[PDB]
């Protein structure tokens, strides 16, 4: 049955509920981005009212073939009314298309629901300055101090500096990219970038990346893979096997693998610095796992909500197990005695 921090009290709204069947008294259901455990039992048999950005629904038309009637695209930044509740969608810094929703509820309260995010100081010159949040429903994924990890900026620079130098000293290598879900684009977009090539992929992913209003991007995919020296694949084939095979395919335009798996956390962060992430080899195939995440750290978390300095927190992410639970708690209560609210 539909959890409760799935439900917008006060309204007839649930976020990211599309897995329950028809939700009792649910008279528009939200969705805050196209990853699989949020649209989760969405198709073309959908007939109530979806909410979402206008990128999130450009691929529940094309993707999942989501009837138009029922896809209501929001603008960004925008006051917008829905079954007579004012709306807001903010940018959450996560993939292409995911928002934060701001509830302003007619008797008065305000909700922030962050769907999920990685926040950021830029946040805080956003409308939610604007206006006091008494509920938070947060994204808890890292809410804990053991994750931490590098700015997505820093990460990119070793990307683009270690492709750029194996490609330079062996000009027949190949690199790949491992992908399972939109998100981390610029990741391969700026590897092909400096080494002069488009990212080729198979049909299905350059459909989905065409449903993103990414600028150019004509300019920089295509499925032509023999055109192209930097190849975008499925997660699950970014191991030694799976790369010896696909090598076999090219039929010898190439004899090197530089492979990147842009993974969430990994515990080599607790005492790696990104200077020092050396990759995993076997004969002519190198592994590198990159600590690209799109959401928030602990202390990037931590940052955001003693900014905001809501009345009550209720998370979305490690609710299932009671030592999880527990410890968010105790970390919530620290951070409003440190910071005073
Ligand atoms: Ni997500």
């Amino acid at each position: 049955t539909c959890p409760f921090y799935k439900k917008i009290p006060g309204t007839g709204f649930t976020v990211d509920a599309f897995q329950y069947g028809v939700v009792e008294g649910c008279t528009a259901y939200f969705l805050t981005h196209f990853h699989s455990d949020h649209y989760a039992g969405l198709s073309k048999h959908f007939t109530f009212p979806v909410y979402c950005s206008e990128i999130t629904g450009n691929l529940l038309k094309n993707k999942l073939h989501v009837q138009e009637q029922y896809i209501h695209p929001l603008p960004l930044d925008t006051e917008c009314i829905v079954n007579g509740v004012k709306v807001v969608l903010l940018d959450a810094n996560h993939c292409p298309g995911a928002v934060m929703i701001l509830f302003y509820l007619p008797n008065g309260t305000v909700i922030l629901h962050t769907g999920d995010f990685r926040a950021d100081p830029s946040m805080e010159r956003s409308l939610l300055a604007d206006q006091k949040v008494h509920m938070l429903y947060l994204d808890t994924t890292y809410c804990s101090p053991e994750y931490t990890f590098p700015s997505q900026q820093e990460v990119i620079r070793f990307a683009i500096n270690t492709a750029f130098e194996a490609v330079t000293l062996n000009p027949h290598a190949l690199v790949v990219c491992g992908t399972y879900s939109i998100g981390k684009e610029k990741v391969f977009l700026a590897i092909a970038d400096v080494l002069g090539s488009k990212v080729g992929m198979s049909q299905e992913k350059y459909k989905t990346l065409q449903c993103l209003n990414i600028p150019e991007i004509n300019s920089l995919i295509t499925t032509d893979m023999c055109s192209s020296l930097v190849h975008l694949l499925p997660m699950m084939q970014i191991n030694f096997k799976g790369l010896q095979s696909h090598l076999k395919k090219c039929g010898g335009k190439y004899n090197q693998i530089l492979a990147f798996r842009p993974t969430g956390w990994t515990h080599s962060n607790k005492f790696t610095r990104i200077a020092d992430v050396i990759p995993q080899t076997k004969g002519n195939i190198s592994i590198y796992g990159i600590p690209y995440s799109e959401h928030s750290s602990y202390l990037e978390m931590k940052r955001f909500v003693q900014w905001l300095k809501p009345q009550k927190i209720i998370p979305t992410v490690n609710v299932g197990t009671w030592k999880s639970r527990s410890t968010m708690e105790k970390y919530f209560r620290e951070w409003k005695l440190e910071a005073g609210y």
